[PDB]
């Protein structure tokens, strides 16, 4: 027989071969750092020094034969092209028609961007996350976002994984108009810029390759020259763990809107369409998109865009137009991919798309009920109510009142259910809405006793600014402050007050609140009863379920509540 192949481990780099390649210790544009392969390259190197070398070789994984070639006297190497992920034990034969001899098996790496190659990702979740057993028929979602594993220190391996069905990547930029951008200081536009590098106008773009896919985190068994690295190569290991959870990148968000109020222009919606179609077959992890338009007609971060006459119809074409994607990419690969997107919840926000006939298209829509009031302005009100607060006017609540000045209100108040029943009117179907929840608080400082027109009431005052505080309390921008924060440094373990503050409640409207009477610092937050009530809420009317922004700012217990408020529920999935 020929002699045995002998393989020439670091002539075949060492073993390890990736459908991805993506570039490490540098920073470039999108389409120079990313290049994504259908098959593997496979070159393996052998050699077979003494004796009779033979005539051809095979190449077996798992004793499945998988390659053939030609044997080129003493030193021969094996090229092929493969397309599964995974790991195999790989075997090299050299046959003549003597016989037939066989290497020693070596286990083969095929990287792939679904994590074939991976084991299940080690998780470190804090354990003060309970254990459930909602049925899975119910959205549970939150938003992880892309920067929380800076000073935040959050990474994908602390998500309570099994407590959630959807994890919204937070967020996937588009190439184009983005001074919002700007708004966030530090080095984002000037990051967007470099991605955007060599990249078309309105297609997408990783905004932060470091964190994505370049960063080793040794939880995760990442070695510098491991070939996928990053939250995504942990979130490609989080599906092989938990196969059943959707991972979706959500697109836009508040400071990254810009470039869609130019899809009024078909020609700008194919581009992005087809960079987005691109973008899931590079990161197979993904299961949909979620489009965070802030907002079709305006009011976002952007004071000089909005079209109230023509984004309306620009969303619904884009929906129908991802679906039609959507649908080749089912085709093309056997699975389900869902579309989904955020709104607001106002009624000048809702007024501006036909929901009517974009909802066909979609999954699910994120109903935004949050940011109602904040510290933009010194008008204290409940930012994630249900229901209408004791502090509003007459006729404050559907909009039919007069303010203190005595002006027309504008339309209904700031309330989930005013939001929801005016989706719910135009034909939302029930079943595809999932209510927000808020794991933070925003606030006010200034708010002291003297400024209550309603002394039982914190929300009749008014603030002198926004609240202030450090990282380490929670704050990461004046006015907004992670619910670990509120808990920490306001509530306290039995949710009665400390350092100053003290714990109220607006039953009417299903609101909690924290007010320090010294400082004037009042923050506006969900709570266990708050988003107990929420669940309810979702039950009684039929909703998919809650999602929540954002996961790294709770400590278990925002996440628990949307548990407990759901448990008994069960729900007509979505077709
Ligand atoms: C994109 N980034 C990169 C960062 C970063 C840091 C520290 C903070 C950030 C950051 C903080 C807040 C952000 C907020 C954002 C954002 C991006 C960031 C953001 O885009 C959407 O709104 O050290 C390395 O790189
Ligand atoms: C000014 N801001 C910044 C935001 C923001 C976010 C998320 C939401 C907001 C936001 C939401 C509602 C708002 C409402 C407002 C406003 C500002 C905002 C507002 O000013 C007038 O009424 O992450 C980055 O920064």
């Amino acid at each position: 027989a020929p002699t045995a192949p002998s393989i020439d481990m670091y002539g075949s780099n060492n073993l390890q071969f990736s459908k991805i390649e993506l570039a490490m210790e540098t920073t470039s544009g999108y389409n120079d750092m990313v290049k994504y392969h259908e098959l593997a390259k496979i070159k393996v190197k052998f050699n077979q020094w003494s004796g009779t070398s033979g005539d051809t070789y095979n190449v077996y994984f798992d004793g499945v034969k998988v390659a053939t070639g030609a044997i080129t006297g003493s030193q021969t190497t094996a090229s092929f092209e493969y397309g599964q992920g995974g790991l195999y034990q790989m075997e090299i034969e050299a046959c003549d028609a003597t016989g037939c001899s066989k290497s020693a098996p070596v286990e083969i790496t095929i990287a792939d961007t679904d994590g074939s190659h991976l084991k299940p990702l080690t998780m470190n979740v804090d354990p003060n996350n309970k254990s459930y057993n909602t049925d899975p028929s119910i959205v549970m979602g939150t938003y992880f976002v892309e920067w929380g594993i800076y000073g935040r220190d959050y990474t994908v391996d602390n998500m309570p994984v099994d407590n959630l069905t959807h994890i919204l990547y937070g967020f996937i930029p588009i190439c184009g108009p983005n001074e919002s951008v700007k708004s966030v200081g530090g080095n984002s536009f000037n990051a967007l810029q470099t991605a955007c590098r060599g990249v078309n106008d309105y297609e997408v773009v990783i905004h932060d390759p470091w964190a994505a896919y370049q960063k080793s985190f040794p939880q995760a068994g990442h070695e510098y020259s491991t070939p996928i690295k990053g939250n995504y190569a942990m979130l490609m290991a989080l599906k092989q763990r938990n196969p059943d959870l959707k991972i979706i990148p959500s697109i836009g968000g508040w400071t990254l809107s810009d470039p869609f109020y130019d899809f009024v222009d078909k020609k700008n919606r194919d581009t992005f369409v087809a960079s987005v179609k691109k973008f899931l077959k590079t990161w197979k992890f993904y299961d949909g998109v979620d489009i965070d338009w802030e907002f079709p007609g305006g009011g976002g971060a952007a004071a000089d865009k909005g079209d109230p006459v023509n984004d309306g119809p620009a969303y619904i074409a884009l929906m129908r137009e991802l679906r039609v994607m959507l649908d080749e990419l089912e085709a093309e690969t056997g699975r389900t991919y869902e579309l989904t997107s955020a709104i607001g919840v106002g009624y000048d926000k809702i007024e501006d798309v036909d929901y009517a006939d974009a909802v066909q298209y979609m999954d699910y829509i994120f109903a935004m009920t949050y940011d109602f009031y904040g510290g933009w302005n010194n008008v204290p009100g409940h930012q994630t109510a249900l229901y209408c607060g004791s502090f509003m006017r007459p006729g404050q609540c559907d909009g039919g009142g007069v303010d203190e000045n005595g002006e027309p209100y504008k339309g209904p108040a700031y309330t989930a259910d005013n939001g929801i029943q005016l989706l719910l009117a135009q034909g939302v179907p029930a079943n595809k809405l999932v209510l927000g929840t808020a794991m933070y608080g925003r606030g006010w400082e200034g708010v002291t006793p003297d400024t209550l027109t309603d002394p039982n009431d914190p929300m009749t005052g008014t603030a002198t600014g926004k609240l202030k505080g450090s990282t380490a309390q929670g704050v990461w921008e004046d006015g907004v402050i992670d619910y670990k924060g509120i808990k920490s440094f306001m509530l306290g373990a039995n949710n009665t007050g400390i350092n100053g503050f003290e714990y109220g409640y607006d039953a009417q409207a299903e609101a909690p609140w924290v007010w320090n009477r010294s400082t004037g610092e009042l923050i506006t937050f969900d709570d266990h009863r708050s988003v107990l009530a929420k669940g309810n809420y979702a039950k009684s009317l039929g909703l998919a379920g809650l999602f929540s922004w954002e996961i790294d700012a709770d400590n278990g217990d925002i996440l628990n509540a949307m548990h407990e408020g759901m448990a008994g529920g069960v729900v007509t999935p979505p077709n």
